[PDB]
């Protein structure tokens, strides 16, 4: 019995909405827009709805406070969070966030615990360790979105210097999303070359290289100084859907994520980013990339950040 | 010579974002987005621009505040306007919008004069007499935005009751973009089955019509309420995505629009609600709908109102 597929968006604000508007879209699925504030998740959702016959999609879209809303779904997209974007670092939103997750956490476990649950919610890595913990879902059901927005700013930095499509650019950021991610120059390739060929043959040069890194680090603070109201939300959206798309077409694709690793990368039980397989049955498998010894140490670091936050969470008021 | 389209947004609000998002994610065009407020159209063209390799798009999006980036632009598309949201009428804008408008004129005579230019700025229908007289452009390459996405609410609401796919829902809604557009009823079509026909099955009253009609006419305010911040935005800037479509695709569509009507429901030149045919050479045709005694009334209404307000923005000191 064909049943519409069904993507719960828990929060409403800016990258919530862009999330609605683009599942519908794609028609990829029919999507419940929750929040807590009166009117907006309704009244994003009547206007989404109208576009719905301009994009040729039979897709619903409604919006609502109540959790009941959302049993059945297929797939739970976290982005509520606390007003107001961080300062200087992610972790300024850790104890409000954390508090607002064990809401969602009771929601989700009582109307759809089957769910596949993508957190979006900073600071990123701990969230969804701390959702995965008060929720009891399986570990790999839930996962975080990051590495995808990370690596698609490594991506298209990496193929502006080039002048080529960014599709053509392999490019992967792992560790937590936060100062210490890692961008892993060491496995770029640009059409199947690698970046050492590319400095040999002068066409790029270890400063410039170092640049991107550091651009993709804290690309963050270059949008958000700009838009001044808030941090990023339309990469942040349309890189939600992917992977919910990665798990409701059971793609079998790699995707970089939050995810719960305990057994590469010499770690054994902890949230982070890495390279992931996402299908049908959620995070299926995670890849080991070709790290250099300062690469693994770079990694290590970030894994020390993401420790830290986490003590400091377990240690909250 | 191959040249990617080109596609200038004035004003990067609300909608101007949206639709810089949706070109993009489609790859229709390159996209330049311009306000004249600091930072917010670098920022959104930013973050968009992060969001183009997960789509697998290689549209380029940059934001800028200097009309010398639209030249060159295949289609302009108005949004911008003074803050705040309209009270009980698009109208009291009226001054502060048309002199918004006097600016982009004279940037578009500058910098792209051969561009096909849609207003979205209300109060739209004089907002678009208003940008073709300053700014010298042929009649057939200015219009407005405001028939799509009533036509298209229209289609929702009448899909909706019927339980039906609102795209096999055929509707117009001409005249003003205001409280005097006429949703044609006898227009209406599902599938090749009319309203009368639906009448006489039992499958709609006309009380059930009537109420479609009025939901039509006053759908943006119960947007507007929701949202608590402005007017409706996603279905907006979808709308005209449509009509940058039919132009840079050279569909031959039929678009309903605020096009310069002149030989045509009884008038002899003025800008209002009609069905036209838009391509490669803009409005290139209006069609002339089976109306009843009651609608050509209706419409008459409509047509004083424009040419009304339409004076009372001739003079002004
Ligand atoms: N993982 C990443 O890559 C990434 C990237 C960008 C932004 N973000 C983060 O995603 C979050 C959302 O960002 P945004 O711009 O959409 O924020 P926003 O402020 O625009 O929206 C947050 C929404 O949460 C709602 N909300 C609040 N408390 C709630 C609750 N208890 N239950 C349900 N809804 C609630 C609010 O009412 C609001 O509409 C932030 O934490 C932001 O830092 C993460
Ligand atoms: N035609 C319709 O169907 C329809 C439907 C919905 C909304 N609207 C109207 O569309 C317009 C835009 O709506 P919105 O929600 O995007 O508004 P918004 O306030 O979010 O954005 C308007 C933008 O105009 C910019 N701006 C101001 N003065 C400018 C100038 N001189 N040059 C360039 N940019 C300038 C602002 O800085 C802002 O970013 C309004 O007039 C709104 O009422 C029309």
């Amino acid at each position: 019995m064909i049943e519409r597929r069904k993507i719960a968006v828990i929060g409403s604000g800016q990258i919530g909405g862009n999330i609605a508007y683009i599942v519908g879209k794609d028609n990829l699925a029919d999507v419940v827009l929750f929040d807590i504030a009166e009117g907006i998740p309704q009244g994003k959702a009547l206007d989404i709805t109208h576009s719905m016959v301009m994009f040729g999609s039979t897709s619903k879209v409604i919006g609502t406070n109540d959790y009941a809303d959302i049993s059945g779904s297929d797939v739970v997209i976290i982005t509520a969070s606390i007003p107001g974007r961080p300062k200087d670092d992610r972790s300024e939103l850790l104890f409000g966030n954390a508090r607002i997750l064990d809401s969602v956490a009771e929601g989700v476990k009582k109307y759809c615990p089957n769910a596949f649950v993508i957190c979006i919610t900073n600071p990123l890595d701990v969230m969804v360790s701390h959702f995965q913990k008060v929720s009891g879902l399986p570990h790999n059901k839930v996962c975080g979105m990051a590495g995808v927005l990370d690596s698609s700013r490594f991506r298209t930095f990496i193929a502006q210097h080039f002048g080529v499509n960014a599709s053509d650019v392999s490019a992967n950021v792992i560790g937590g999303h936060g100062d210490g991610m890692v961008p892993a120059t060491s496995s770029v390739s640009v059409g199947g070359v690698p970046l050492s060929s590319f400095i040999k043959q002068g066409l790029i040069t270890q400063e410039q290289i170092d640049e991107i890194v550091c651009h993709t680090r804290i690309a963050w603070k270059e949008v958000a100084d700009n838009l001044k109201t808030g941090t990023a939300y339309f990469a942040p959206a349309a890189a939600a859907v992917k992977m919910a798309e990665a798990y409701l077409k059971d793609k079998k694709a790699v995707v970089p994520c939050s995810a719960f690793c305990s057994n590469h990368y010499g770690v054994k039980g902890i949230y982070m980013g890495v390279p992931t397989i996402i299908g049908k049955n959620g995070v299926e498998d995670i890849l080991e990339l070709d790290l250099t010894p300062l690469e693994q140490k770079l990694l290590g670091e970030s894994i020390n950040e993401v420790n830290t936050i986490s003590k400091v969470l377990d240690n909250a008021p």
